[PDB]
Parts: C-alpha cells; structure tokens; sequence
C-alpha cells in the first residue's frame, strides 16, 4: 500500500519525505507520535508573543553546514532574516570576585588553551591509553603543570573550562576525557525562528501524508519481502521501504524486554547484535533549558555570552601545591551537600545584544536539568533558586537586583530595575519520545559503533535516521538534516531504477 | 703530524655545544669544538646596552613548553634550587590602527573571533588533503574574504585581513613571500621568556673539558680519506684528522658550499663534494629573516595592561569595494592593483613591553623580511632609526595612556635613551635568522638530507636538520644530542670482545 512510511516527524524524517516527493515519489506516508511536527526543535511563545527555539537554537559548523548554506541561499535571494551571527568574547563571572575574563593577571583564556593542548597530546597516538573523565584530566594537568601556575590560576581555571559541560550536556564527572574537545569548524549562527526551517520542508511534500498521534508500536519486515507498521491504535500498513527515525534513547528500549515503555518499538526478528551492542558503548546527555523573560533591557548590551563559574576554595590551591602524586590527590580530594545556583557552571545568552528581545536564555547539564525540569510548573521555587547568579548578572552588567513580577503589580518605582515578568522551562528529560537532548559519551564510550551500524540499517528495507546515526554534525540538527536526505536519495535512486 | 681526534665539532651554537655536552657525557674523549667567532652561542647572543641593562638579540623565548625537552632542563634547575631562569609573557594582545585605535577585542569588529574562523578555513584547506596547489598566504587570506564575505561585515573585511598579519612575525617572512601551507602551525603550550638565554649557553659550555673549545678557527675545508679518516682545515693552518665530524653551520652558510668561489666567510669546501640530494634540497628550502630593535627609556610612564602589543598596517575602504563587486578568484587578483614608500605603517609590527614582564623600562620589537633588511642596513645611523619609528612609537604611547616621545638618545614624558639593532643579514655567519618556507616549498626534503648526512662520518646537525622544533632552538639542541648518540653508539662497539 506504501512506498516509504517515515516514522518520526522531526526535522530527519520530514527531510526524507521532502526529498522523496522532489523525487517523484508517491504513497508515502510520516507516522509521528507527538500532535506536532518539529521532533527536538520547538518554538514556543511566552510574554508579549515572544518566541524561542526551547530546542535547538543554533546553526553550528557554518563553513561546512549544508542546512545553513542552503539558509544562507535564501536569504541571498529574498533579502529576508533568517539568522545572526551571535558568537561574542564571553565574560566569566565567579560569585565572589566578580569578572574574571581577559585578566591581566590571571590570563586564564590563555592557561585554558593550553589545557585543551594537553588533552589533544594525552590521547593522540596510543589508541587512546585508557581514557577517563574529564575531571580526572584536569586534576591531572594541573599537578604536572604546577610550577607554572600562580594560586588563583589553579583556583579559577578548572572551574572556567567547564564550560564545556554546556556542548554537552554533562557534568565533568560524568564526561568522557577524549571526547570533550571537539573541532569547532567555524563561527555559529542563531537560528530565527528553527520553526520556520521546519515549517518550509514541512510544507514542501503532500500534506496528506502526515500522519500525527501514530505511536507505533512494532515493526515487522515479513520475510515475504515487505514491511509491515502498527500504530498504537490498531491501524495496519505495509511498505517498500522504513525509516526509524526515533531517537537514540527511546530505541535503545527495544533492547529491554517487558516492553511497555511509551515510545518503544517492537521489531522482529529483533536487532542484530552489531546493533545491540553499539548501545554499550553508551550515549544520551541532557543539555536543558530555562528562559528568562523581562519588560525591558536595562542592563549592559557589552557581550551576549555569560558564563557563571561554580564556587572554588583557596584550600583547593593549598592541596594541589601539596599532593606528591595523582593517588594522594585523589584521596586528599575528600572533603564532606545540598544543590544551588553555584554548584555548576551556567551558561546564559543575552538576547538583547542579539535579537534585541528582553531575554535571557540559560543552558544547563546533568544532573542539575533533570531536576530543574521537574519543578517547571514551580515557578517561585525556580525563582528562588536562580535570584542569587540573576542579581551577580545585573551587576556585573552596570544594573540592580531582580524584581519578581511574574505576579505583576504595576509600580513606577521600577523604573531602571530590572523586572522577570515569566520564566520557561524545557522537558525534554520527562518527554517519553525523547528522553533527554542528544547523543553524549562516558567515559569508556566509541561513538564510531553506533554511527556504522545505523547508517548500515537492520537491512535492505529498514534503515535508520537521526542525530545519532552519522559522524559530521553528529548529535546537531544539520547531522539529522543530512542522515534524513540519505536515506530517501538511496531509495529515491533505487525506485527510479527498479523500472 | 697532524693531531688526531675521535669527533670534530664545526660550530659553537647550542647544537655544537650540546653535541659535545653528549659526547663526554658518553665518556668519548680528545675531541675538538672549533668555532669561527670569538664568542659561544651563535644565534643565541646576550648584549649590554644603556645603564648595563641586558637583552637577547637573537632567541628571546623557549616555544613549545609542554614537550621542549630543552625547556623542562632548565624548569628542573630553578625547581631545585630557586633561581628564576624564565617566565611565562603570554598575554592578551593590544592591537592598534594609526587612524582607529586600538581594535582589540571591539564589541563590533569581533576581530579575533573570524581570525580563528580563517585559520579553521585554512586547516579544512589544506590539513589532512592530497594535491593541492601551495600559494601564499596572503592569496589564502583573500580566497577566504571571498567565499565568506556574505557573512563578514564591511569594517570585518578591512581589518581582518591586517590582524592576520602578526603571523608574518614567526617566521620572518612577508605574507606575499610565505608559504600558506606552512603558515598555520601547533602550539604546543604556552611560551616562556628566557631570563638571560646566554645563561644556558654556559651551562651546557662547562660541560665538557674546556680545552676541548677552540675559538677563532674558522674551518675552511672538509675532506673524506677514503680509509675511515676525515682531514679538517683551519684557516690558521693547522691540521686535524678525526674519525667522525658534526657539522653545524647555519643552512645559508652550507649553501655556499654549492658554489664555486671559496674565499668567502663561513664556506666550506667539501671534497668529495656534498651529494646531489643535498644541493638539491636547497631549491626547496629557504631562509627568513626574523629581527629585533630594542628602544631603551629613562623610565616606565606607560600602562602595562599587557606585555604584547601589536601594530597594523594601513588600511583602505576601496580594498572592501573591490571584495564586495569583486566577481570571482581571478576578478579579484585583477582589480587588485593600483597606482608610495615603505613607512612603519607599511607592514605589521610586533611590541613586547618589558616593563610588564620583566620591569625594565624597554620595547623588544620584532621585523620581518623585507623590512628587516633595509633596517638593518642602516643600523649605524641612530638618528635616521628613530625618525623612521617615531609615528607607531607616538602612536603606541598614546593607546598607553601616555604621550609622544623624546628624542633623549644626545618629566613626565617619555625619553629614549638608546636604540639597539640585530645584525644577524649582515654577518657572514649567519647570512639571515633560520629557515623558512617560499610557497611551493617543501622543508622535509632539507631535514631528510640532512639528517642522513653526507656519508657515515660527515654529519650535520643545526635547526635546519629537524622536523620537531624547526627554526627553535630546543630543536637545533635535540639536532645535536642526536648526531653524538649515534656516534657514542658506534664507538662503543670497540670494547665488545
Ligand atoms: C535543549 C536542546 C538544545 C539543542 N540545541 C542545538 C543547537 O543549538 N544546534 C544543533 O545543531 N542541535 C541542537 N540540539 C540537537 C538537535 O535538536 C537534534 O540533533 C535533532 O533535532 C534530532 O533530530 P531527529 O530528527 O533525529 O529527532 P526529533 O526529536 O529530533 O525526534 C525523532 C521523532 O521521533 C518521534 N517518535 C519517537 N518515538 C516514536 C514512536 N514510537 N512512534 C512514532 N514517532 C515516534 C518523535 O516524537 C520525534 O518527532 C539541541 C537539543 C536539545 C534537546
Ligand atoms: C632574530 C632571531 C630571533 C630568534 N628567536 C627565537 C626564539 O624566540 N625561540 C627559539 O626557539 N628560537 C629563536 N631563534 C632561532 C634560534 O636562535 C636558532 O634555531 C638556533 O640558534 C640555531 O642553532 P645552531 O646551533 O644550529 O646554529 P648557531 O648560529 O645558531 O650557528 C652554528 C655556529 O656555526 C658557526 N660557524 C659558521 N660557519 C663556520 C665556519 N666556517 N667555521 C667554524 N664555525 C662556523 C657560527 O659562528 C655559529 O656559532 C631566533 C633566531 C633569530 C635570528
Ligand atoms: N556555550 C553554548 C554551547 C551550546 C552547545 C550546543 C550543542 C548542540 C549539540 N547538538
Ligand atoms: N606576536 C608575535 C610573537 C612572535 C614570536 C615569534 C618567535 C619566533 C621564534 N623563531
């Protein structure tokens, strides 16, 4: 009855139908769970009519991302907006001293890069002698580098390079070592509006092929030479030809057994062991989101990226001057609770030195987004618990405290101050059809098995699309952009043929 | 009668030096270090200027400090015992336009943030790649300007172009003379200044016996006996014979050698003559020329915001016209062209302030090739430098929240007491800085030649004869542990039974 039934309406599956129906191919049908398109990319509105991409907000790798090239066309042609290069020098921000960027006594940009060419030298030719967190790295930097560190260079620096908790979406405990520096291959680009790149492929294939609130339930490929789809519903199809386009984690529960779990898909015969295994080889982080609505900017427009640094201790500086070695470090690094906005790095984009939108949107990782997410309906315990870093902003930007007014009361004494009027919180670790953000390492991992079995599919028929399916632009919205066209333009080809 | 000794070293630089360091440290003895000059130490000289006050003419720095072996000696000679050898003068930067001002980190011209988008655009250029054509780097810089300047804002593509620049002073060599393959290289780490680079000479120079160290014998010729004997001629007359010879003369000395003409300075008459694979390396090789001028002051009137400061070279907004209706590559190479001197605005300057990192009250400034040439050709003229210099010199003073300069050289402003140059395009010993790439060119082909040598008893060593600190001093160092491992390898087999 089908030609090809693409599950999964995110920007890889409607990539795919897109390309099929350039390729006059018809019958076709995209099964998506959710009653929306756009997968892990949504614009939601907020105060006034606001809108943010609460997913993905940026165009990375702009000298080599076809989806940005293709954007950039466009834009060439109709002289319409589509995007802002946002990329800024970014002010470090530690609760007690204040500002910490471009010091003229504590250079630490500088010390910094030079740690990211330590860890290149550490793993580079020897298969990767045993690899660790990247917490361990740093601890280990720092011992063999003590001689040409000052005290608050070991006391700021490590803290500082973990902004690279907010690439991927995990704590430095719990990332892995050779996979934390990755090639930034160019400047980024702030998407506007990541909807409406969805809207226009959404658009551009025959609407009647859309199929929302499908949850499929198992796939079957007969060994008769065809597949067969049930949705959740009890509505049969068959098919030439399958594209799974499901993420990474909600797949990896059609390797567990009492299969309940929304979202998991049952296959027979099951997955091949090749792909069973890449699961091993872990995956899954959680970047989160939390946006910050205010009246109006008052507040320096100096740069749009903020960081705030965790706490740090000069007895920290005292220890490592001590250790005589990585064991005695290790151990003598026991000190002995309870969460705050200062317990992890934070990562903030000032909207208005950008969009010009009284905005300011925050990044979080694991494990704070987790916790955070599950109190997104509490909006004066999230108040409470990001005021203290809200206020060290403002002032280090030339502003005073943060007023709440999400329970508005309209007072002119307000009038240079700095006003919340609604905070915004994503979900994406308690949405069963996505159950996190992305692809991520632990230590002990190798993305390369799952890339190659994907992109080798179960078989002839059944083939897999996605952000973890692919190596350039591995876990971004242009990798899924890509490993969508790929599985349509293989079959696209092989249709034509057939006769 | 002529004396026998076991190896001859031509050449005191730190590769002779530490070539020797190795050989007693391997128990060789009566061996000869001869050295042209009257002083140790090559390209690695210490001079005095104004009130006593010391700089390094040549080699300022160890690069490299995560893995220079030469570098971590010294760091284990301070650890145990104190004395402050270096320090570490990385900074941010202070980049300054004569028109604008300083542009340095410019909330709107977010200079270098595309500088590290052009070096990425270079890596994805070349790194890793097979078959493709060289080019400068300045045609790289302007390739790039072309495929991005959708994405580049009028004023991003003026400047950037000149930031770009400060490149020119690694490798002493213009960006329309350098090679864009090999513009791009990995730091491994941060660099440390060297607190008295002539104190390391000495160190590895009392390592061995001094009777071993001959000044003043310039070697004239080198010649194979075929029968395991190598013949050595001083210009003084007297006569050696060794069973090993390392030689280490800088690369655009041995150059001379493939020449006819041997009455000139430094050249050494090979016989038989240096194998066709080494003459012919010196097509694809060759050398830069790195300088420096120290301006010395009364005293410090100046912010030490930073220790690096950089200085561009003029600009125009026609040069953005011509990127933006520019058509394509050829379109550009061909609009580019107008119809007038050399100024110090004429090409990018590099600025250390002493007074940051060391406190003393000077400006280490480096030059690149064709400026360091012209400049050094006037060295002796003091008043002619100054003038020359004095428009960036005000300039600077200025963005240091201070003000213009006076000539002091014959109480709040700034005095200039003294001015000190290189001399290292004229000395016949030297005849440049180090070696550098010409685009097209190909270094490995120097280094594999080299580091063979011209048969099993006639060595080389110096920073042109390996690939691991290139141009450095820590390399031409390793050069020299490394010819004398081998020869301490190969004696030592007299003692087996
Ligand atoms: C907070 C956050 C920020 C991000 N920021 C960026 C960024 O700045 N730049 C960038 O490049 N990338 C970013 N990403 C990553 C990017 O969004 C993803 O790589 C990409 O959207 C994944 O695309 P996809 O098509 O594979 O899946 P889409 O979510 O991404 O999901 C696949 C589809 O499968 C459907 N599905 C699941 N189970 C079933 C079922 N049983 N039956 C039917 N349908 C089902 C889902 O509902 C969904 O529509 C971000 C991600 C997060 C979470
Ligand atoms: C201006 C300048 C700045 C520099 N800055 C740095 C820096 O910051 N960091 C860094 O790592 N490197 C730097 N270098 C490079 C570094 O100085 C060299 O790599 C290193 O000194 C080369 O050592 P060498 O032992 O091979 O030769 P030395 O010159 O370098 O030369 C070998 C010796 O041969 C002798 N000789 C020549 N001909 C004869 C002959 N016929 N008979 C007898 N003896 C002869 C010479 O007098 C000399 O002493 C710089 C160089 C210059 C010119
Ligand atoms: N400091 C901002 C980091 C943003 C990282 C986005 C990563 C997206 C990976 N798909
Ligand atoms: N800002 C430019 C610094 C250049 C230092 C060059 C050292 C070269 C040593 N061969």
């Amino acid at each position: 009855k089908k030609k090809v039934i693409i599950i999964g309406a995110g920007i890889a599956g409607l990539k795919a139908a897109s390309t099929l129906h350039q390729n006059g191919i018809q019958d076709c049908l995209v099964l998506e769970a959710r009653d929306r398109v756009g997968g892990r990319l949504q614009t939601v509105t907020g105060y006034q009519g606001r809108k943010y991409d609460i997913g993905a907000s940026w165009h990375h790798d702009t000298l080599t991302n076809p989806l940005f090239l293709e954007e950039a066309q466009l834009s060439l042609n109709d002289g319409r907006t589509r995007f802002v290069f946002d990329d800024d020098n970014f002010i470090y921000i530690d609760e007690e001293r204040g500002r910490v960027d471009h010091d003229k006594e504590l250079l630490l940009e500088i010390v910094d890069n030079e740690m990211s060419k330590f860890a290149e030298l550490e793993f580079h030719q020897h298969l990767g002698v045993s690899d660790c967190s990247f917490f361990q790295l740093v601890m280990k930097y720092l011992l063999q580098r003590r001689q040409f560190l000052t005290n608050d260079q070991i006391r700021y620096l490590p803290q500082l390079c973990r902004y690279l908790e907010l690439w991927h979406g995990l704590d430095w405990k719990l990332l892995s070592a050779k996979d934390t520096y990755f090639g930034h291959q160019g400047r980024n680009a702030f998407a506007l509006n990541y909807d409406s790149v969805v809207q226009r492929i959404a658009q551009s294939f025959p609407q009647n092929w859309l199929k929302l609130s499908c949850e499929v339930k198992s796939i079957t490929r007969e060994p008769s030479k065809n597949v067969t789809v049930n949705c959740e519903d009890g509505t049969v199809y068959n098919a030439d030809y399958v594209i799974i386009t499901v993420p990474q984690s909600v797949l990896n529960l059609s390797v567990q057994p009492e299969k309940n779990l929304r979202g998991r898909i049952e296959f027979q015969p099951p997955l091949k062991p090749v792909i069973q295994d890449a699961f091993d080889k872990i995956h899954f982080g959680a970047l989160g989101k939390v946006i910050f609505e205010f009246e109006e900017c008052c507040w320096s427009n100096e740069s749009s990226k903020i960081v705030t640094l965790a706490n740090s201790t000069n007895e920290f500086v005292e220890i490592v001057r001590n250790a005589e070695n990585l064991d005695e470090l290790d151990s003598m690094l026991e000190r002995e609770t309870s969460v705050t906005c200062w317990s992890q790095p934070l990562f903030f984009v000032n909207l208005s030195k950008s969009t010009g939108v009284a905005s300011f949107m925050m990044l979080m990782q694991a494990p704070l987004t987790n916790h955070i997410e599950s109190i997104r309906e509490d909006k004066e315990r999230l108040f409470s618990f990001f005021q203290p870093v809200l206020n060290k902003i403002m002032k280090c930007l030339d502003s005073e405290d943060v007023i709440d007014g999400m329970r508005p009361i309209e007072n002119i004494a307000n009038a240079n101050k700095p006003v919340l009027r609604n905070i915004i919180v994503s979900n994406w670790t308690r949405d069963p059809y996505s159950r996190g953000a992305y692809s991520a390492c632990f230590p002990g991992d190798d993305p390369v098995d799952m890339v190659v079995a994907m992109s080798n599919g179960q078989d002839s028929r059944i083939r897999f699309a996605g952000e973890h399916t692919i190596m350039d632009g591995a876990g971004c919205a242009y990798g899924a952009w890509e490993s969508g066209r790929r599985e349509a333009t293989r079959i696209s080809d092989l249709l034509k043929l057939e006769h």
